[PDB]
């Protein structure tokens, strides 16, 4: 089994920056008391392929989580914020595209590499919050 373009996501990575994330926490609809404490967190964020089976991983003093999945493969998600939602992941042109459905409601998160650095654009409605990470 050979590589794989979406290798450029493996490996262990650290939040740096963030921006607007409150907010987009508050569209979401996370509570008060998980949105003071989960923006007080910095993930860090594993990523490993293994086959056709991606796995990411976030650890932090908030909370640790873990998704494994195929692309363009439904599953189930319960967030870091204890939202229970249907996920779809897919690759488009090199970026990571996460839809979450819940309740009737719908957010998007996105990876991509740029330079040295991964980036997450987490979007819900007209909200936008940018997390930039860094190799661990
Ligand atoms: O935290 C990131 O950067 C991130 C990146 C992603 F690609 C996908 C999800 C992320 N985090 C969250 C999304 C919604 C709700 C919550 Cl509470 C979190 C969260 C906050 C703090 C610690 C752990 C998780």
């Amino acid at each position: 089994r050979g590589s794989h373009m979406c290798d450029a996501f493996v490996g262990t990575w650290k939040l740096v920056s963030s921006e607007n994330f409150d907010d987009y926490m508050k569209e979401v609809g996370v509570g008060f008391a998980t949105r003071k404490v989960a923006g007080m967190a910095k993930p860090n964020m594993i990523i490993s392929v293994n086959g056709d089976v991606i796995t990411i991983k976030s650890e932090s003093t908030f909370k640790n989580t873990e998704i494994s999945f195929i692309l363009g493969q439904e599953f189930d998600e319960v967030t870091a914020d204890d939202r229970k939602v249907k996920s779809t992941i897919t690759l488009d042109g090199g970026v990571l595209v996460h839809v979450q459905k819940w309740d009737g409601k719908s957010t998007t998160i996105k990876r991509k590499r740029e330079d040295d650095k991964l980036v997450v654009e987490c979007v819900m409605k007209g909200v936008t919050s940018t997390r930039v990470y860094e190799r661990a």
